[PDB]
């Protein structure tokens, strides 16, 4: 299942249009390259519209949102949707920051294939993980989307079924962008064949499995190269 | 006192609003996470004004300054000040590039809790090697009621009168981008912690040099980085 | 191989100050590579600051990997002030041919006389305006070099470098280099540095390609893309 997703990512080499935050660009691109996918960060509004039609999948991560970037993200989402390409939302700090929250609420109309966030963010988007489970189900139902609430245990739901994924290591939280990079791999996984819910759960399992390996060294510095090595 | 600062960073886990440059974002966030703090990069002018009142501390680093970002940074600083949250200035290349030099002069009016810079930067800001910039650092510290850290082979930290110096580190630290910029973020975090601000800032300097001495044992700047982050992390 | 070893010492000796206007994905790595080789990176992006600094720096890099309109303005100001001050500037036309805005922008920049251009086969073909790994674009390269009096480097598993008449080839490296982001973008930076060194420009740009291939070959035996990065920077630093 994780093994299957791994083989699939390599065989399809999904081309992922990443519109993500300033802190995680490099790490996201290297995670995607390590699993055999192709990252591409295109942020000018016109280029983004052009490219989102071409890419296999689109990721929207609002971690360092600005108004200019929001314009280009909205154009990207519209062109992806028009072209039948699945897009993934990562609502970083929604619920904590007003503008972000308003923007993501507006993007929900545009029918993401998947939403990947923490409990607080999922709870905010819907209006501890366990507490977010009802909200995630409701979101998945309203939008016919797959919702992943990530944490020490990840929970993935299509609004009917719910899958839990345990493993990994707390050290992953002391490394920036592991969640942001998980969303990119989830975004890629949505362009792959199979049950979407199950592919998103496998993506969570893939990242946890790499993380458990990488965490063995014991430190967050050495974690990064080992994490990337484990993905490849 | 380095051991004490490490303990404090872990126990207080300060939330640090980082408005820093494009070259050192990731490293800054990983450094803060490694010492037990929580980074947050928020750059829209509205969100930044919102967030700067919530975070425990604010870092302003002008290394890749742009017009939009300057507006956002000023707003963040104004709201941090109004909320009582300490903000730190890192005046990267102030004195060499005009726009950011003027901008930083403006910002000094809003009373940073700390300023962390190299000798030339501190001289340009004061209106006057690290030790050569020491009378300027002291003048700047007195004028603003701030702590000034003039950094280099040896770091000097002053509140206007008291001068603490911090030796250690390794020249390899200068062949890795962002070690100085990451120091500013740890200094920023430390200004939010209990205790004497001067001693905490000197302690932040000691912490980063000790980690750097350890990481430099790996021989090269590539291996330096993982080792440096490992050395900052406990357990 | 000799000019590569030579370049390695010249970069360290001159410590060229490179003004880097490059993409959001490769900032850190570009800076660290330039530091590892003994150069000095500087990322300056405000229009007024970039104009000021482009006059001062030893060389300028323009990489359009994550182009925006605001940034293209600053990049133009930089290029113009670098040219006025006689500092060599280098073009990395990332994804030219695949995205229209940056293709038009880079065509606009060609008029401003870059000292070097470095791209892959498809980018160089599209930049030259020719249809139909790197060998295939060598005609386009040559053509482009002549028209502009530039040095063009077309990279791939084998790199070709030309001033329009002469052609130098460099092989080696390792395909793992492609599973790590920014290795091309970083090569561009070192090329940009190399254009500011004394000697034959063409030969120096080729040697830059060689330097990076050699380090990549050593870095690649740490058989994963994660371990590659520290090993690559260490390799560039060693000696
Ligand atoms: C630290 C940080 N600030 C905005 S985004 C981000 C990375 C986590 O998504
Ligand atoms: C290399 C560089 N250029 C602007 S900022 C920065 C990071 C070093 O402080
Ligand atoms: C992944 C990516 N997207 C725009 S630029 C860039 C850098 C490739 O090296
Ligand atoms: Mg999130
Ligand atoms: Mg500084
Ligand atoms: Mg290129």
């Amino acid at each position: 299942p994780v093994a299957h997703l791994r083989h699939l990512l390599r065989a399809h080499s999904p081309l992922v249009h990443c519109m993500t935050n300033d802190v995680v660009q490099t790490f996201t691109a290297n995670v995607l390259l390590a699993v055999g996918a192709s990252p591409a960060m295109v942020i000018d509004p016109r280029e983004a519209a052009q490219f989102a039609a071409i890419a296999d999948a689109l990721l929207i991560n609002v971690g360092t949102l600005t108004e200019d970037r929001a314009v280009a993200m909205r154009a990207a989402v519209e062109h992806a949707r028009q072209a039948g390409k699945p897009w993934t939302l990562d609502p970083v700090a929604v619920g904590a920051l007003t503008v972000r929250t308003a923007f993501c609420h507006e993007l929900l109309a545009l029918q993401p294939a998947a939403i990947r966030g923490n409990a607080s963010e999922i709870l905010a988007l819907a209006g501890t993980a366990a507490a977010a489970l009802p909200a995630a189900q409701a979101l998945a139902r309203r939008l016919a989307t797959v919702v992943a609430v990530t944490g020490e245990v990840d929970y993935v739901t299509d609004g009917e079924r719910v899958l839990s994924v345990a493993g990994g290591n707390p050290l992953m939280t002391r490394v920036v962008g592991t969640g942001c990079a998980l969303s990119a791999v989830v975004a890629a996984s949505a362009a792959l064949p199979g049950d979407r819910l199950e592919n998103v759960a496998a993506a969570c399992g893939l990242m946890k499995q790499a993380g458990e390996i990488a965490a063995r060294q014991g430190g967050p510095g050495s974690f990064i190269p080992a994490f990337l090595d484990a993905l490849y």
